[PDB]
């Protein structure tokens, strides 16, 4: 049964563990890969994660032998156990209900192609406009009435580029648009539905210290501009997320260097400039070093709920760390010093 | 289709062994996580193994670090074949005859949460009351009418702790009472169903030479005292069983040392303090040391009878050694040297 | 659904390869078990191998730390994918078409304990009745109309012990008669259903270079003898196959060593004492030592056929070796040398 | 459901790649096995990737302990998760829609048999006709109506052989007939369905420099040639495609040395002489070292679509080297670098 995603997201008060990847103490001697910025996405039966690898195992960079692999939430990456998924130096995944769409690009920083994969087969692609490395969100693509959108970016790390929204159906891309957005720059989008609508928070790498975002419909109508909490322009993915007109911003502690993680609501953040906050609690301390960070979400399909639950993974620096994942609840919790 | 647990425990006249875990001559040269105090529990269709570890494997405790992870009964616990649960320096688990609940404590020794899993799922949380340790069973959790019961202890390992019972339903805390057990100590409780009741065998480390008990029904109306074979007042988690006014004991041969292991049968020994019985069999020899035990059920929903068949597990030290387990026959038996 | 086992043992003309297992090549680096005798017992799904062994694993006997385990066939007998079954040091196993029956026997030698298992489940016992080593079949138990049958013997190995056959269903032992067959010894019964009858060839280790054979029907009426092709007496476990008056021997090349293997058709060998036969085919050529042999099935609700169709498994000594499995057919084949 | 495979082959503008097999790097301190030739053929469900070996581990040929194991596609060829098929020097394989048919050959070069298995039961043999090494397609086999054919080659690599196609149903030769085609020599033929008939292009070791191909209906009605991009002849295992009087050639770009791979539509190339062609595509660069090739299909029955989608394989030489496949798109593609 394919997903509605009609549903609002959980008011949560509070962030509690879920599982731990890419553990390192397993792999002293054990056959496990080397992987870097995992995601999780969840289907309707199970969570699971989603990495890309050279093949490279512990104890023994855009690559066409680069490829994407998976398995089960909080299970250990090794050779034996990974399921492959597609060949790809940046790539998202995401299940609408009825199976895998995941999303690839593999090819030269010239010329390179996504190849969109459902269930297994190739059902399309979508080849480079702007030919300078086409990339997508390294995460969860969302999915809302049996459709699965994305957001894709092709250009300078460092300048103007040019960003295109797809809504996929079954594998194909059945629409798309350009952006307009003079100004602004979108990597790395973190996206998840909400109220059958679709919102990405996206990286600026150009000259954002703060985060931009892009909300749009089923129809690709958008709206764009940044957190406020400057509503103008003013790094490491990231997520935040929108209740009314409050949001829930995951952040390090520090400014100048990747210390702690902290989740803050801020009621009139969205569109607010003030740095009132009425919450905070610590997901990492400060000793530790926080790094790319991201979220997902637990349908109504899967949680047996009426609303959807969000969740975020944060990986730790320490070199490649272990990749945490929290999920929201409305229950008493406490700060987290891993 | 869920678990009734409305029909008797089934009268065993011997115990004759299931499965051994654990092994560690296969750990040699084989990837093998290193665990300690492993637990049973069973579904519907299968029995299954838990375990805690922070990844450390052999040839290679409260931390945020450590979880919960599982492999079916006798199987190798191994990095490619165990399950994630949950995150937890503290836990226990069982199945309610749809999905299984997954109870983990984490966080601080001052401030630790217990995160309730569904079926994978975070679905509520309960925070230290009286911030010193939260602890629970280490064990299986007893399902009586498709809910969930278990018995929690927060306070000091050597004096008057508060102590605590929770009804839970597909994950949520819906019920919870306080108990009035003054100069009782309840650690390490081991549960099972009977006849629509909950029987709970713990742990006295304060001042109990002998072991008390609590005993409720779903509405967590209870009865305390000790087992009398002093019925009041007079150490390593074990368990008994209780037919009538008599009890099969699970206890060392040895007073002073963790030597050999025997069931007694002492038919009036629930309520009375004489040491008479009718039956005793060896379980585990002198020489051997025993360690840890526990109680675990196999419902008719898994067995096919019209009864609930009484089995349990005992840790051989050795050291680690090995988790033997052993169900309950009516039929002929014999000693076990292992 | 329950086997029937009604139908008559399929006309074969010859014998072709099925499986190779215990292969050691794999096993030079890789983590795979140290195993002897390995049988073959198929369900309707799936041909699966079952072995003893202590966990020791290659590049790294009666024992209560002896278990039986079992992978599919063909497959590596490894720690990461064998499945347990019992505990025992001697130990038998088939499948009625609903679950899997296991026997398996643990314990001292001078008093012995069968364990029966039902799907994983403790059924029922059999204490020993001689107090001499209880030993069973090490083979496939044969099942007719939802039942499985099997031979137990206790006694010497060298004199006249007793044997006892018990019809067993779904696990529990509901009939069992003592055998009168004075000078008679059978160890290490092969047993087959044919037309709703239970045939077993069996090794005589006291004065017979001949077999034995019994056959006996559902209730447990019994007739015994000798494969005439003397019909009373004249060793390494061995099967053969009835058809009639004829029989097809799994037998050596050479008499006075374990010197090739190869499958006679001698058409009036069952009651005669005539060294005739019309037709041989070479399983295994004279240079290989040939060791173990025994028989299992293939049903018709397995096969799509409306026959049983005879198979067997020879272990080659090279030692360990390999144990390779053939099945029969009606088609052309011919000579193998491995 | 039974394959139809009454639907055309998909037009295809591009070809895109789908995953990497026998990855080495993993191979450094993994347990993988050391296979050469693998190759690819899809269930309903999933594809899945066939190879043989001798059980040689890397970092650790006819021959009778010679196997043939499959693992899913991508997926690591290690003995941990490798499934046996059967036992053979040389074997081809293909789902019906129902079970799996395995074909494969052993036994010495002077009498070698067939072996055909259908869901792992033996159904049949086939016995050398010319006794001079018989051998198969090392690929997919084609299925159309529920039954699946095959061209298997008996007598000298580099002289006149006797061919002959069979057709199998259910794991039995229910019809088979032998080629007239002098001066034709046909190994290794790569074969696909297309609209309910099968169309086989084949390796001429002897005096071709082109490749001859067969075509036959379900009566194995029959005819031959070359493909004239002369029409009559002028190795290593190859692969094309017909679409009407047009042919896709996958061939090296070298013509004296095994350099580069591209694939070439030549739209009057199955008829025509002459050296024009319409589009092009590199799939291998010049540098690399391109080796075997073949195809294999993914039927409707799998994809959701209304025709036939043609897929293939290059193994690059580097040595073992990877195996990888590309599947035919209708969308923008690029030339591919490995
Ligand atoms: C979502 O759509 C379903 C019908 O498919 C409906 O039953 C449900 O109430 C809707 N939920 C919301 C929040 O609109
Ligand atoms: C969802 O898609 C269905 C068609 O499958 C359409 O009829 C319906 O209007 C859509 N609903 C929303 C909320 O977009
Ligand atoms: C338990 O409840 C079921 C109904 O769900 C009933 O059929 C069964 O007899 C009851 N067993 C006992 C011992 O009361
Ligand atoms: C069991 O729960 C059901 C509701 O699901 C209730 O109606 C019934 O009375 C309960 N029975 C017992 C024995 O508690
Ligand atoms: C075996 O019994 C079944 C009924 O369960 C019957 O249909 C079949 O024909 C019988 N076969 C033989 C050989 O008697
Ligand atoms: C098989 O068992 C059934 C009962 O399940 C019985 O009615 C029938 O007579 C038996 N048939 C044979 C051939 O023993
Ligand atoms: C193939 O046969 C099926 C019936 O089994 C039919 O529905 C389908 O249209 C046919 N396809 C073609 C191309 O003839
Ligand atoms: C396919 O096979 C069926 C029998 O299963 C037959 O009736 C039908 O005519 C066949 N169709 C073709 C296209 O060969």
């Amino acid at each position: 049964v394919k997903l509605a995603g009609n549903s609002s997201l959980c008011p949560v008060s509070g962030w509690a563990p879920l599982s731990k990847d890419n553990s390192v103490r397993i792999g002293s001697k054990g056959d496990v890969f080397v992987i870097r910025e995992p995601f999780i996405s969840c289907s309707p039966l199970e969570c699971r994660t989603f990495f890309l690898t050279q093949g490279a195992l512990l104890n023994d960079d855009r690559s066409p032998y680069r490829t994407l692999m998976s398995v089960p939430i909080g299970s250990v990456p090794s050779p034996y156990n990974a399921r492959f998924e597609s060949i790809a130096w940046s790539a998202s995944a995401c299940h609408d209900g009825i199976n895998w769409l995941t999303i690839g690009i593999t090819g030269p920083d010239n010329g390179a192609v996504a190849i969109l994969k459902y269930n297994g087969i190739i059902t399309d692609t979508i080849k480079s406009w702007r030919n300078n490395i086409l990339r997508t969100q390294e995460s969860e693509c969302a999915c809302v009435n049996g459709s699965c959108f994305t957001v894709m970016t092709d250009g300078p790390s460092n300048g103007q580029a040019s960003y295109k929204i797809f809504r996929i159906e079954k594998g194909k891309i059945v629409k798309s648009v350009e952006m307009n957005a003079p100004n602004y720059h979108y990597e790395e989008c973190s996206c998840y539905p909400d109220s059958s609508e679709i919102t990405c928070v996206c990286r600026d790498n150009w000259h954002g210290s703060n985060r931009p975002w892009v909300s749009f419909n089923q129809n690709l109508e958008y709206q764009i501009g940044y957190i406020c909490s400057s509503c103008g322009p003013v790094g490491v993915k990231g997520f935040s997320f929108k209740y009314g007109n409050g949001v829930w911003i995951g952040r390090t502690k520090s400014i100048s260097s990747r210390n702690g993680f902290e989740m803050i609501w801020d009621p009139n953040g969205w569109t607010g400039t003030d740095n009132n906050f009425s919450i905070k609690q610590d997901i990492v301390g400060i000793n530790e070093w926080s790094g790319y960070s991201g979220s997902f979400v637990m349908h109504p399909e899967l949680t047996g709920l009426d609303c959807i639950v969000p969740c975020f993974w944060v990986e730790l620096i320490r070199t490649s760390g272990s990749s945490i994942s929290f999920c929201g609840v409305n229950s008493d919790t406490v700060g987290w010093s891993w």
